[PDB]
């Protein structure tokens, strides 16, 4: 820096941030000739290039304009339009909600904490939760409480008796944040009953609930669960959705539906941020959606997932040693590893690393970093054959790792 | 709203934005007859559509995944490199310099308010200034100074008299914000005596300048102007640019130039509110700079907007009646009116909507909103028989106003 110590120029926020000794080690091995299960990304396979060609020529013939110029800031009207007859006929939500159109599910949790957030505020996470929730959120600097999950989702029995214990200090939850289908970085879904057990908790106590739901059309098997939003009469939830791992990451498009009071405020705070998103790729997603090629892209993008899901599936069972546990997500890209004896995993990864395998340690997944022995695996980006060489290599580093 | 007072869940930032009573009329405006000059549009003619269609054609043929996979926050670096190659020849700005993609320079405008504002942490701006910097930036809760311009630009030397007063109460500024070329929404730009002065005095006060430059390749007459960025040797500023203009805005890519350590933490800052700009448009955008197509194109948009511009200061001078001042600009989309006899033009308004004819209250363009006097018009985003019409209406309706 020549300005010399830049930060005498900085705000107490940007002092605080970092990021990170983890992301920037996984950084750099991607681009070398480990096998790495660390990442978030979807397969480039699964992208829907030729519809996405046709529909860029259509752009071109019939909406140049439209595309090309600025955009209201609460989004492209025929894509707002699409996506809550998509959300209606597919899921069962109300079409008493409004939509805003976002840059990304990653704007909206930005939006969420600026429009709900003063400092101190109480959020709701699971533990673990999505690394970059709590990122965006941790800006607006809110207390955190988390409530475990297990293989049915968040535990709402802890969760009513964490809202009772605070209740009795005289202070409440202000959001309850969930990933509740084929979590990141879990890999697990809340049941039905505990939906609507969080919904009566969120009557209750008055809150607000933030439904993230980046996966829940990659079903590789079972039944569709019934999305929060669908069950939520009151308009508490505010509902999330995003074309990143259905279409494509590229275009930065997601919606948040909900109470129209909220989504008038949260279009005024984005005004502000971003002024609109890019009409470009709403006016793409727009088509996509209308012209029914996303409810038949669907089917494809499970087919491709659903046999490297199985394979990691299989090698973790046939390699693993006595006491690992993991679970088996129905969906969505990541399988959740729980390791024994007490191992720390984020101390482990320099052994893996050694061994040929990288995955995301656990830790930084948690809001009080409190949890050391888990670790989050991906399966959509890395080739099948190399699926079970890495957990090979994982189940070795493991076994090593166990003694002396 | 379903839940009630909704406000009850909103934080105190939430609870005082507003949107805003003269935007949402001239929103009804724009879909009706009247004659609007009150827009902030680049005209659809001039986006490089056929250039644009080549462009889309070539990702989908050799660069389709890195299109349309998540990109890194900083931005795609072939974008990065052409921007600085493209902003070294063509400005002389410093390779010494780091870069960063935006989602538009409106979001430059929110990392700079959240990387360095502090509530109460004083901000410069000229006064008029851009309208939308000023809601980037009172998010963050700055104290304003307010600089007048005069056809000359900023007035540097009452910048230095604030600077001493400020000085003399233990104050200081900790960034100046200017849009010193074809300003929106005065029209005027920044002299070279003043961008060097300012400079000194950047060094002297030990402050931050933004140098936010929408406008500057929409030049029609005269010569270029040294970018405040290329006078820089202390890397005291960070140069905005963006692709809205000079490309098309339906892609929503911008840049931030400036001191490394300044960039690295807005890198930092900007990964939790959108995880990064859409990738696709950036390849976009690539493609375009570094095909030589922008380059060919701004001849091309000069030769458009120049006529637009001539026939609107051809109307003032034939119909306004005396004592009423405007702007003379040299480039960019805007002309400023001032107005005779402390008439206000925000009540007048609704007389020249009467007579068919809108432009913007300057007042909402002011930190203090202290001067009641002025108007923005637009050349840019109407039809040439349309701004001849537009400003005859304008003139009848301060005539009238000036009556009893
Ligand atoms: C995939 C991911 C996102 C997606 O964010 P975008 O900004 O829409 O790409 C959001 N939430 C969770 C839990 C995710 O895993
Ligand atoms: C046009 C305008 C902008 C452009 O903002 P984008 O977000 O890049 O579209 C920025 N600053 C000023 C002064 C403007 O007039």
């Amino acid at each position: 820096s020549m300005l010399g110590d830049v930060e005498r120029f900085f705000s107490k926020k940007a002092l605080e941030m970092r990021a990170s000794e983890v992301r920037e080690l996984l950084k750099l091995v991607e681009t070398s000739d480990i096998i790495s299960l660390a990442g978030g990304l979807p397969n480039p396979k699964t992208f829907p290039k030729e519809i996405i060609r046709d529909i860029l020529v259509e752009i071109m013939e019939k909406y140049a304009d439209k595309a090309l110029q600025y955009g209201t800031t609460k989004g492209f009207t025929p894509l707002r339009e699409t996506l809550m007859k998509w959300l209606g006929k597919r899921y069962g939500i109300s079409q008493d909600n409004d939509i805003m159109i976002t840059s990304g599910s990653q704007q909206a949790l930005d939006l969420i904490g600026r429009v709900f957030l003063n400092p101190g505020d109480i959020v709701v996470v699971e533990a673990p939760t999505y690394l970059a929730a709590l990122q965006a959120f941790n800006f607006y600097e809110p207390q955190y409480i988390q409530i475990p999950l297990d293989d049915e989702g968040m535990k709402v029995e802890i969760l009513e008796e964490k809202l009772k214990e605070l209740k009795s200090q005289g202070k409440k939850v202000k959001v309850v944040y969930t990933v509740p289908t084929f979590q990141n970085p879990a890999g697990v879904t809340m049941n039905e009953d505990r939906r609507k057990y969080l919904l009566e908790l969120a009557s209750e106590y008055d809150f607000i609930v933030v439904e993230d739901d980046p996966y829940g059309e990659l079903r590789y098997s079972g039944n569709p669960e019934k999305k929060i939003k669908a069950l939520d009469n009151e308009g508490r939830v505010i509902y999330l959705g995003t074309f990143s791992k259905i279409l494509a990451p590229g275009f930065r498009i997601g919606w948040m539906v909900g109470d129209p009071g909220i989504i008038r405020k949260m279009e005024i705070a984005k005004q502000s941020t971003d002024l609109c998103t890019n009409v470009f790729g709403q006016v793409v997603a727009w088509r996509y959606v209308d012209g029914g090629y996303l409810e038949k892209h669907i089917p494809e993008i499970r087919k491709f997932y659903k046999p490297r899901r199985d394979a990691m599936l299989e090698a973790l069972e046939e390699f693993m040693p006595e006491g690992v546990k993991w679970t088996k997500p129905e969906g969505g890209m990541f399988i959740w590893v729980t390791l024994p004896d007490g191992i720390d995993s984020k101390k482990m990864l320099e052994r893996a690393i050694k061994k040929g395998v990288a995955y995301v340690p656990g830790e930084a997944f948690y809001a009080h970093r409190d949890v050391k022995n888990t670790m989050r695996l991906n399966f959509t980006y890395v080739d099948e054959d190399k699926i079970m060489e890495g957990i090979k290599r994982l189940a070795e580093t493991i076994k090593e790792e166990l003694k002396a």
